[PDB]
């Protein structure tokens, strides 16, 4: 059944979605999901044992390798990790029920807790290129929502608090922001930058509050992470080359990766 | 003519909804029209007697009853009020004219009046759930208009002053605030929240503002009045529950049905 | 292949056009492009000889009359500067690929400079009806874009300080201000209007950013040029009158024609 055919129940197709996934990883069900985003792809390295390998297009409701991942915990016991490969931004065009199929998948292979990486531009000028940032709340500036109904769902608490905690057991030194999302692909003019600060953001990007509201209507626990690529247009006096970017990017690999590693195994 | 088609004149389908009611009722012409939102539900059965019931998917345009009803005023005059059968959400994604249809429906019958009515979260805190709010203005957050082509229509005083006035002599305690219309159905974030404070909303939900422009369009008085269903996420630091949210909802189902019924009679 | 088709590659659509230009005008290539907005319909009288006159529904993408205009400049040499049919707006409902086929035709016949006018409402006292203001910077309301992919365009300076110098030669006493895109047809309400500025806008419109954001993307330098129609909605205690507004818009032709003349020839 085509995603985008407005009868079709995109959770129907994400349970085709995640039996699909059950039976080519012979994983009848995973704990957790992660979402790597800009500058997040080499960051689930570290986290175990790499169980499967799905080329995504295979995958029901999709269309490059979705991976499960077994993770040793303290006390010996395992959880089944799943990493999904690459993501739908909206500014693609295809509709916001292919930008959440990734989570409600998740969902649907038992996952309950959800971590949704990005790389976003920072406000804040404390947070150098480089910098990981935990998402304390967003505001969702694409007018778009994720639900098609008479949806009853609090969003009080998005960002688990205890999830925020358990990432600060971590690394302490990790700062919090309010995440806003635009909806792309061109990037903010400096006085859109400030308007965004004036209504109450530190991070600018193009995804992951409306994959986050997805979430939190299939139950889901959820930890944002973001990356600060570099500061947002107008925000330093002296702007980053592109060059300067990646490599202060690059260099951030080995930190960003420990940390999800250390915190999938909680 | 499929009102979905982008050839159709959406006013035309709207003349043959008014042509269907008039016959289907007996009633020529109509002189207010009223929409009932979240709450407002049995607060139409104190504004007289209904005259007929029309089952509204048998109207052209729409796809539940559709009642007119004869108001008596105190001079033993009388006026027939249309109550449209149901609403159609922006975010059921029908798209904007099916929306409106009911406004423009009522316009057609001749309804100069139209009494728009919503359940909304509120950021005043003097205002607890349960409380009837007039619209005094709004600011439109879904990035859609009702009308299409050069159509340009002043809102320099969409909720009539005439009309706030009259709801005054029924109840001179009634608040004025500023509504923020989001797209839905999901709630705001508490940084959405404070985003809508600091835009100036006093209110937050998800219809009306795109109604009130259409009816404007069509030369209608508007009264709009919105009930606090409760304060909106992170205006208070103790949170009713969602049970005591529906209970206080039931609770103003009195006060509020009389209100209408007064306002209706002037 | 039709604009209209999402399978069609908007830019292919574009070359034709400027094919079909440069061959219908006898014209190779273009200098620089301009678009008259409302208010500026005879603002470019005065800017050289008409070198050729195009049906605009003949050429490639559109659906009244594109001109080739040949500027003489001080020192003897020409410049042929493209003057833009009508303008296609996104209240028209046909589309962000519809809205900015003009500035992407442009760019396509090699033009390097594009200036962009509108008339829209002012919300600094200071710049009555009549006033003509360059464009510092903008804010997009709309919540769309008009590029299509990862498409990673800085718009760090999307209005050319080296052009608003120019202009600035022609007449030291232009102001500069934010200008604001809102989707429209409608025009904002008082509360609206409030939000603009506190997210710091000083004028708003229905037009230009997101060509704006298309012409940078193809390379162009840009100037944006508003014309104050009149103030906003509550900006003023005392509105001006229809024949007022139109009045001081009349009284404006000259000024205006006479300072693109001026800044076309640099
Ligand atoms: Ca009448």
């Amino acid at each position: 059944p085509p995603l985008d055919d407005p009868a079709t129940d995109p959770f129907l197709v994400a349970r085709a979605a995640a039996d699909h996934i059950a039976q080519a990883t012979g994983v009848e069900g995973h704990d957790m999901a992660l979402v790597l985003g800009s500058g997040w792809g080499g960051a689930a390295e570290l986290l175990g044992e790499v169980v499967a390998e799905v080329p995504t297009h295979e995958i029901p409701g999709f269309s490059s390798v979705t991976r499960s991942i077994r993770v040793e915990r303290a006390d010996g016991s395992v959880r089944h990790a799943l990493v999904l490969g690459s993501r739908t931004h909206l500014y693609e065009g295809k509709g916001v029920r292919a930008v959440v199929h990734g989570v409600r998948t998740a969902a649907a292979t038992g996952a309950e807790t959800l971590i949704l990486t990005n790389g976003c531009g920072g406000l804040n000028q404390e947070w150098g290129a480089g910098t990981p940032v935990l998402l304390s709340d967003h505001i969702n500036l694409t007018a778009r929502s994720p639900l098609e109904g008479p949806t009853f769902v609090d969003l009080t608490d998005v960002y688990s608090p205890r999830l925020r905690e358990l990432a600060h057991r971590v690394d302490p030194t990790l700062p919090e922001g309010v995440y806003a999302q635009f909806p792309g692909p061109h990037y903010e003019t400096p006085a859109e930058v400030r308007m965004a600060g004036i209504l109450g953001a530190d991070l600018v990007g193009m995804s992951t509050t409306l994959e986050a509201i997805a979430a939190r209507h299939c139950g889901l626990e959820v930890l944002g992470v973001s990356l600060v690529t570099n500061l947002a247009a107008g925000i330093s006096p002296t702007p980053l080359s592109h060059a300067e970017v990646i490599e202060a990017g690059q260099a951030a690999g080995p930190r960003i990766s420990a940390l999800l590693a250390d915190i999938a195994k909680r």
